[PDB]
């Protein structure tokens, strides 16, 4: 067996060492805040009585498409709680926000992928970060962590980084709702299978993939102050609205090529298929991509390869051979360098690049995931040290076993035609932004590493 434990304490270590090299990271487009609700069952029923039950239940069987009145919100919220399943819709009545906000929250926490990598990257590694914040309000400002991290300003069109506290007043609150509700949590004649939670999205900036100005009109000039640069904020785009913004985000690409800055996308799940094209497209433009199981398949699927998409996602942990057909299809149709595919119990990478340095980055990713699901967050490097005592899954195991035959993975590392294959075992807590906390440490961390 191989001693993984030995090998995740080496590569923290190396990690700890190395990740201060790197210079800069750009981090655009999603930034906005996340006010978590933990909802109470009398003032549900309440709130519900006053609107009316009757439209609120109509909407608790069908989403609405977005929310335009209280009692959509109400049903939206239902239909979550008794599906036990997530969903989120955008909230485009002013009246429902003024709703919203009076009913509150329990907990603010920095939201957007842009938000949490910055704190991530920025005020945990010491990374200093660039980063693109639609809205910056006061609030917004007051989520960011100590350390590097700068927003772009320009004064007599002198390019000036600035932490986001320091940004002048006056933009609005990009807010989240984020109703939560508890494993059999009861209200009227409802119970919920499963844990879970709404989210009401009262941003009128992420959903289009808004740009702000001056990273429209200078945005060469800002991406020369970093060396790495992260991409996110694709996935809500539709069919109606893509147009400007893709052409914007192939402009940045194009740019970013130019000056050679790797870029990494997290392929979050992108619903409107169209656009999850048009995204698999761009990623000619990419050095590096993540993904996990569903969003594999999301994309195989789009690409008529619906037998495959089905293998991928249908065993629990995912039959990692055929995961690995879909990598080696995405890697050839793209010509991406990099793919850190990462589900429950494992991941794999699939690389040009070659050596040990692939597989320390993932450790290290796998020991930042462990610690922010234990911990809820994470506030300083040294803490990550903490996931060394997690143990590995069960699910891990079985899956190495499978590649240690198959391929012939030692200490997770192995060859196919001109590519490395990476695996490592996850280690599991199972207690958000995991999946970008993930792929954007193993990401940064292999480049630091080289």
């Amino acid at each position: 067996m191989t001693n993984w434990e030995s090998l995740y304490e080496k590569a923290l270590d190396k990690v700890e060492a190395s990740i201060r090299k790197v210079r800069g990271v750009l981090l655009a487009y999603n930034t906005n805040i996340d006010a978590i609700k933990y909802l109470k069952r009398e003032d549900l029923e309440k709130r519900i009585e006053k609107v009316g039950k009757e439209e609120v239940l109509r909407y608790s069987e069908e989403l609405p498409k977005e929310i335009e009145t209280i009692p959509q919100l109400l049903g939206s919220i239902l239909w979550s709680i008794k599906r036990g399943k997530a969903a989120e819709l955008l909230v485009v009545s002013r009246e429902v926000r003024e709703y919203m906000r009076k009913w509150g929250w329990d907990e603010l926490r920095m939201g957007g992928q842009v938000g949490i990598m910055a704190n991530l990257l920025g005020g945990v590694y010491g990374i200093p970060v660039i980063a693109h914040v639609p809205q910056l309000s006061e609030l917004q400002a007051s989520l960011f962590l100590d350390g590097p991290i700068y927003v772009p300003t320009f004064e007599r069109g002198e390019l000036r980084l600035i932490h986001p506290r320091e940004f002048r007043k006056g933009e609005e609150d990009c807010i989240h709702y984020i109703y939560e509700f508890p494993r059999n949590f009861k209200v009227l004649d409802f119970e919920a299978p499963r844990e879970n939670r709404f989210i009401g999205a009262a941003d009128d900036y992420n959903p289009i993939l808004y740009v702000r100005e001056e990273w429209i009109e200078r945005f060469e000039e800002i991406a020369k102050r970093s060396e790495l640069a992260i991409i996110s904020g694709l996935h809500p785009l539709t069919q109606e609205n893509h147009g400007k913004p893709i052409k914007l985000v192939r402009e940045h690409l194009k740019i970013l090529n130019d000056l050679g800055i790797r870029a990494h996308l997290e392929f979050a799940f992108t619903p409107d298929e169209v656009v999850r094209l048009e995204i698999v497209k761009l990623l000619k433009h990419f050095y590096s991509v993540g993904l996990n199981e569903v969003e594999l398949a999301s994309v195989v699927s789009v690409m008529g390869e619906k037998e495959l998409a089905e293998r991928i996602i249908s065993k629990d942990p995912a039959d990692p051979i055929a995961v690995i057909e879909g990598l080696l299809k995405l890697i050839k149709e793209t010509g991406v360098k990099r793919i850190h595919f990462h589900t429950y119990g494992y991941y794999l990478a699939l690389t040009r690049e070659k050596g040990e340095h692939v597989r320390d980055a993932l450790l290290f990713s796998a020991l930042a995931a462990a610690t922010k699901a234990m911990k809820g967050n994470i506030e300083k490097l040294s803490d990550i040290r903490e996931g060394l005592a997690v143990p590995i899954g069960e699910q891990g195991l079985e899956v190495e076993k499978i590649l240690e035959k198959e391929f012939s993975l030692r200490d997770g590392i192995g060859s196919i035609e001109d590519y490395q294959l990476t695996f490592i075992p996850t280690k599991v807590v199972k207690k958000v932004g995991i999946g970008d906390t993930i792929s954007s440490s193993a990401f940064v961390s292999e480049f630091s590493l080289h």
